[PDB]
């Protein structure tokens, strides 16, 4: 049998430097994990041991820390080139700076192929981008060849800024003829590498005839066989085996997110390219593995410009930005309005006919706002200032919530009001009125929401059965601050941009800000 | 006696082309008035008749039409040079594009001296601007000399964007030593030329010893001796004679605004430079006076770039901009919110310690909103589109109103509600609640206003005795749409920027707009 070792990452999300255990900023360096210098060491070790190795990335390198803010994808090309990745699929966040912000920093500088079979370019863009990403690449590995066919979430236009000259096709429809064709060209070993989420990966494994292994991303899915090595709870075994329509067993793998783990799957193939076995597990990149000194020095050198950036003026406020807990855990606070307005602004996406935008509504727990910003230094606002307000390494995510779930969330916001607890919600696109004399769970007396499927945005009463799009912190999507109803009742949850970056981009765009407290939240 | 003819303009406000009788856009060319080509003809005629002539401008050439929008003061230098002005005082609107927007287009290109004795530069700006404007200029006229000493409203920092490196001193304090000095240098004929308003001009005439004539501006004051030639109602005789503290009779003159009239004052002086007589009257620049063909051709040539500009994209809307009367004369409409938000944004000025900004509140009659803007052409918004919404050639002005006056204005807004009448008010920085079941004059049941002397903008109940700053159309400041209480009770009224330009600048800054109807106005 011919044995291949597939190493893979996904949803690394700009975690170029080692992180704490929960993927936030590293504080105690001796206990940190991940980062590209540590990944380099482990990949180099495995390449000395294993004759036939592919290192694959399943997309979403872009977006997540100050690295992406400042270097805009140049750091992705540079460090993935240093790690000698063999191929990468395009993720939704590769479109965050538009097509131009994908072509120039990443597609033109990567030394490895960048893949997606289900993205079609139209208009003048087609000739500009032709060949810069590919539907597939056939790679030599030893005396053999392996075809790698790429795919990208069809939901990308709702999640990122791909423009209107890219069309995202159904993955299975796009994939099948490419896999068909490779088989006719005597490529008998096929890896589907792409960025649509575990549920779609399993459908691809089941329905795309000839795929031998699926390497996926997007859903930050952690799979593990045995007792897991850290805090992530496995969604299933690694690999996760799908029985295909043609009767084969097809391994599906993913490796969580943030560069914390290196996926590692060993596959034996027979001479006709059929998988005869598959085994592996993601490797926790913990502090027992040394950071490669050369990569780490390079990281340190690139960090200088980040340190410079962190104190540079982004824009100005002419008002006090009240992110105090005495305000934000008790009433509407202007820092909460500012952050919710930034959240909506970041989520302006190309709209279908019937919508002005697909989302209008925002909630933000007041316990997530960790500092004011005063008017010292002539109202200058810096990245460092915003990092004190939003210090947790969160993202502002898109969820779908029934109106009845949102009503429960607003009851939870005030269920024990008066104690300075974190669950009190700041809002955008929502007007709520509380009567604190009523029993807990019966305190919300009016709840109006800004329409989306309207030509003129305006407020209507919340409807219990309607499913609303809402932007909120990943902490809340995950049921943080007692918002268990959000986690247990949501219909869809997509991970969005870095919290600090959402706000910094908004301030930079606005230039001079003056957020008011304007009656989005009232009592009585 | 030595006889001097002083010709003067003030507050021309970008009316380079002939206008209708009310100074708005010319429609019927055979009935139009003013414009620089017609002014040229009249000035040339008077210079053939009168040996000793000065042509003076008292400031506020900048701001008022698409000319200023596109040419940013280059048109002012070019056309005032063509008319061979002898001197100009700086007005408040000369600072609308900051100090940089004054130095480069106007101060460096004017062929005549530009004056202000009461503006002092500090910091690095002092050496950058030194000599580009002057406190005074001594001009030869025949065998004689005449000193011209300049002044500018001390309120300029509240009205325009002069920055923080210019200090506006008390006019009388600044003027006196310059006039003192000229007298010691055997300059015995002194004209004070400046831009502080008729009330200050009269104080300068009374108190600045040695001033022989005051030529003023800023208040758009029309003075006339006899039956007036058009619709402007005279505030007093021309000249208006002040008895000075030293016992002399000192003529004060002004010539309305918009280039409609050419001031014309004949002064006889004795050999010691004392005024022995003064007589004159502004000349209505009506269609009996031909437009000079060469100036008019030059105007036509400069107009090409304006015509190009008028259809160019300023920014984009992703919402329908509802400026329909069925919306704006009956309820809150998003086009009214947009325009009020632009009005406040344009009036962000350097703030004293206690304020986030000096003004937060806006009212706009719904009858002043004359068109929607739909989402045809991918949401593009052009100057031409905005000219359909705001077609009257108005400005958005700053007034001071007691709370009791504003309450009356909101009662007037709904006194005959239901008929689609123009007086219904759109708002910013104000939240009003009407109960239309109550008698007319008793329909306002809640009226909250956004604070200014606060670190965090927030709403408090309107107070009847407090005097509020409000931005509103000149039409309302003048008592239009039955708002007689505004005209009769206001404490201060300053003329602001062109209505269309306020909105175009705001849209260009915001790039993509999505104004909502958000409950600024409610019923019941
Ligand atoms: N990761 C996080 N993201 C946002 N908010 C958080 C996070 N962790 C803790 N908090 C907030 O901090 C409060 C405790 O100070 C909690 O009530 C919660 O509101
Ligand atoms: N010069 C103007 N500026 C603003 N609004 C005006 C002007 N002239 C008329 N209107 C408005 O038009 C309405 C009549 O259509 C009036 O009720 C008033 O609201
Ligand atoms: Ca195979
Ligand atoms: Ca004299
Ligand atoms: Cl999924
Ligand atoms: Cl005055
Ligand atoms: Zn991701
Ligand atoms: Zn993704
Ligand atoms: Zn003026
Ligand atoms: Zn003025």
């Amino acid at each position: 049998p011919w044995e291949l070792t597939i190493l893979h990452t996904n949803d690394v999300h700009s975690r170029l430097e080692q992180t704490s255990e929960d993927s936030s900023k590293c504080v105690d360096a001796s206990r940190c994990m991940g980062g590209v210098a540590r990944l380099f060491t482990k990949v180099q070790q495995i390449r000395r041991a294993e004759p036939n190795v592919l290192l694959l990335d399943a997309g979403d390198q872009y977006q997540g820390t100050i690295w992406f803010t400042v270097y805009k994808g140049a750091e992705v090309a540079h460090f993935m080139n240093a790690l000698r990745y063999d191929a990468m699929a395009l993720g939704n966040h590769e479109f965050d700076n538009g097509v131009e912000g994908l072509i120039e920093p990443l597609l033109k500088e990567a030394k490895f192929p960048i893949l997606s079979a289900n993205i079609k370019a139209k208009g003048p863009l087609a000739s500009q981008i032709s060949g810069l990403y590919l539907p597939y690449k056939v790679l030599p590995v030893g005396d053999e060849v392996v075809g790698i066919v790429g795919y990208t979430s069809k939901e990308t236009p709702f999640l990122s800024n791909p423009g209107t000259n890219l069309v995202f096709e159904d993955e299975i429809t796009a994939l099948q003829p490419e896999v068909d064709k490779l088989k006719t060209l005597n490529v008998n070993k096929i890896i589907a590498l792409g960025h649509s989420g575990f549920e779609m990966d399993k459908l691809i494994a089941q329905k795309v005839r000839g795929v031998d292994v699926v390497v996926g991303g997007h859903s930050n899915t952690f799979l593990y066989t045995g007792n897991p090595p850290s805090k992530e709870v496995p969604a299933g075994k690694y690999p996760f085996i799908v029985t295909s329509d043609d009767g084969r067993k097809v391994p599906v793998v993913q490796a969580y997110a943030f560069g914390k783990y290196l996926g590692y799957l060993k596959i034996e193939f027979d001479e006709r390219g059929n998988v005869i076995s598959s085994h592996g597990n993601p490797i926790l990149l913990d502090s027992s593995i040394p950071e490669d000194p050369s990569i780490k020095a390079d990281i340190n050198k690139w960090r200088i410009k980040l340190d410079d950036y962190s104190t540079q003026e982004l824009g100005k406020t002419i008002v006090y930005l009240d992110g105090s807990s005495q305000s934000c855990r008790f009433r509407e606070c202007n820092m909460g309005n500012l952050i919710c307005d930034a959240m909506i602004n970041n989520n302006l996406r190309h709209a279908d006919e019937m919508f002005w935008n697909h989302v209008s509504m925002c909630i933000l727990n007041g316990g997530g706002i960790r500092s004011p910003i005063d008017e010292r230094n002539d109202g200058t606002i810096t990245w460092e200032n915003l990092a004190a307000v939003l210090p947790f390494g969160g993202t502002f995510d898109l969820v779908q919530l029934k109106g009845s779930t949102l009503k429960k969330a607003f009851e939870h916001s005030v269920h024990r009001y008066g104690q300075s607890t974190g669950e009190f919600l700041q809002v955008g696109g929502i007007h709520v009125v509380y009567d604190l004399s009523r029993k807990p769970g019966d305190r919300v007396v009016k709840l109006d929401v800004l329409c989306t499927a309207c030509a003129v945005p305006s407020y209507d009463p919340l409807k219990m059965d309607e499913v609303y799009k809402v932007i909120l912190p990943n902490f809340l999507a995950n049921g943080g601050d007692g918002f268990q109803m959000i986690k247990d009742e949501l219909l869809r949850h997509d991970s969005g941009d870095q919290d600090i970056n959402v706000v910094s981009t908004y301030i930079s765009k606005m230039k001079v800000i003056y957020p008011a407290v304007e009656g989005r939240i009232k009592f009585s």
